[PDB]
């Protein structure tokens, strides 16, 4: 029965900043005109993933923590709340690792509706992986009760599980992260390189005597500006003047470029530190999510491989409190929001105010 446990009140403080910090970032999205890019559309879907984790699965799992973990509903909604438990928790992890994919890509190939085909895509792969669980669950209470408590009692479900919804994104998100910080790192450095050749060539033409000089370092601005159209034109025209002879004349038209170099050059070099930054707060998201989820999921495969020789008491105990770490997850990247980015910061400023307009 009750059982007067403690633990009910830190639970509640968990749902509510899940509940209320997640809408927050769904209000922020909805309305702030900033924040409509693909990348805090998904950030949205995951609020809802966490938001739902926080209205239907976790104040079941504090029930529990009241009645000893004996389950305390009807016993064929055992199957459905572990489902929804597991199709919330699987619906995160494929989200973080769509934005880790859909950002690298969208370095190498420079839609709202695009962006939601891809979320629709990633619930309906999420709800098809998680689908075992109530088919076979309601057919078996064996495999969701274990002494009368309601949890994943199936090893071979618990293995399978693991390995394909939860080890398998993690790769695809770590490695695409990875290779989004390489790509940036070399697109800050060939914008460095074409800098300096603008630079240099713009010194020569300054310094030049002939119209030979002004043609070689015209043509290799050229090559430069074909890295990083506005100047490709603006350079052929100087070239035009350079090939008639026209040396002076040319040289004021390299300085008429320098203008729309600098102009050019800090537009693409700020649109890069950006990139760079958000990376880096979705790293700081992936980061807390393996972490948070680690001591779960490591404690409920060593329950598999160590079954009879282990504490098996003392690991149930261990995983009905790293199954909390992970729904204090759902709080956090709410918060990771207002410290790293001053548009949700603003946002949630005013909705505490309660005040709507953009
Ligand atoms: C990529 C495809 C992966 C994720 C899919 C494609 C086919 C799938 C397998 C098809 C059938 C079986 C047999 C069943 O008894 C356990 C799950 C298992 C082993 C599936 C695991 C996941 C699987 C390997
Ligand atoms: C990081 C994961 C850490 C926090 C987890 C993952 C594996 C876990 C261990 C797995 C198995 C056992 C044996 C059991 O008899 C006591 C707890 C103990 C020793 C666990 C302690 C916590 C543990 C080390
Ligand atoms: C309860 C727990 C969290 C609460 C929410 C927390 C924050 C906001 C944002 C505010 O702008 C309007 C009220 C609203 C939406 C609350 C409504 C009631 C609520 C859902
Ligand atoms: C990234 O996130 C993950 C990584 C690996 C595995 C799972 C997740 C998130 C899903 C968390 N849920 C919590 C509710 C259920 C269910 C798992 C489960 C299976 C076995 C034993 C369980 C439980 N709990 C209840 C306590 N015990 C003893
Ligand atoms: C943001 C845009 C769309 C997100 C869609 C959110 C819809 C997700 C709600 C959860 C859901 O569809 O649940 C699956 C169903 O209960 C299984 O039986
Ligand atoms: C960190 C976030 C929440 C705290 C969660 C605390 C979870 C505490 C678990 C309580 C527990 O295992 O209680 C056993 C019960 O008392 C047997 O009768
Ligand atoms: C997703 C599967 C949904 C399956 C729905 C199962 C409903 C279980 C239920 O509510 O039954 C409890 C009890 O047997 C009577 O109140
Ligand atoms: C998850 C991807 C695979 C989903 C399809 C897996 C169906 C097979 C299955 O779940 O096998 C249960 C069987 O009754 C033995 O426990
Ligand atoms: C025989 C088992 C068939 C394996 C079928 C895998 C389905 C299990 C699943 O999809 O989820 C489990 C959960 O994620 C884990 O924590
Ligand atoms: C990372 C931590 C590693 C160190 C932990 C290794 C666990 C097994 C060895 C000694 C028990 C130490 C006490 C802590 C765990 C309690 C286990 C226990 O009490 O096991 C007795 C039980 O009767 C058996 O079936
Ligand atoms: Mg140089």
């Amino acid at each position: 029965l009750q059982e007067k446990n403690w633990s009910a009140l830190l639970t509640a403080v968990v749902i509510i900043l899940t509940i209320a910090g997640n809408i927050l970032v769904i209000m922020a999205v909805s309305l702030e005109k900033k924040l409509q890019n693909a990348t805090n559309y998904f950030l949205m879907s995951l609020a809802i993933a966490d938001m739902l984790l926080g209205f239907l699965v976790m104040p079941v799992s504090m029930l529990t923590i009241l009645y000893g973990y004996r389950w305390p509903l009807p016993s064929k909604l055992c199957a459905v709340w572990i489902y929804l438990d597991v199709l919330f928790s699987t619906a995160k992890i494929w989200h973080l690792c769509a934005i880790s994919l859909d950002r690298y890509v969208a370095i190498q190939n420079p839609s709202r509706t695009k962006a939601f085909l891809k979320i629709i895509a990633v619930w309906t792969i999420s709800v098809g992986i998680s689908m075992p669980i109530p088919v076979f669950g309601l057919q078996d209470d064996s495999k969701v009760f274990k002494e009368g408590s309601c949890l994943l009692a199936d090893d071979n479900f618990v293995l399978i599980g693991s390995f394909v919804s939860f080890f398998i994104p993690l790769t695809i998100m770590v490695i695409t992260y990875f290779l989004t910080i390489k790509s940036l790192q070399k697109e800050a450095a060939d914008l460095e390189d074409n800098w300096e050749t603008l630079n240099d060539n713009l010194k020569v033409i300054e310094k030049a005597d002939n119209a030979a000089q002004v043609k070689d370092a015209l043509t290799k601005m050229r090559a430069a500006a074909l890295d990083a159209d506005i100047l490709v034109g603006q350079i052929d025209d100087a070239l035009k003047l350079a090939n008639e002879g026209k040396v002076k004349e040319a040289q004021a038209a390299a300085e008429q470029l320098k203008t729309t170099i600098n102009a050019y050059i800090q537009k693409y070099g700020q649109s890069i530190s950006n990139e760079q930054k958000a990376c880096k707060v979705l790293g700081i998201v992936f980061f807390l999510f393996v972490v948070m989820w680690c001591p779960f999921f490591i404690t409920n495969i060593m329950a598999v491989i160590c079954k009879e020789s282990c504490n098996e008491d003392v690991i149930g105990a261990l995983l009905n409190v790293f199954v909390w770490i992970g729904y204090l997850n759902s709080a956090v990247n709410p918060l990771v929001y207002t410290l790293f980015n001053k548009t949700y910061r603003s946002a949630f400023s005013r909705y505490i105010q309660c005040q709507y307009k953009e």
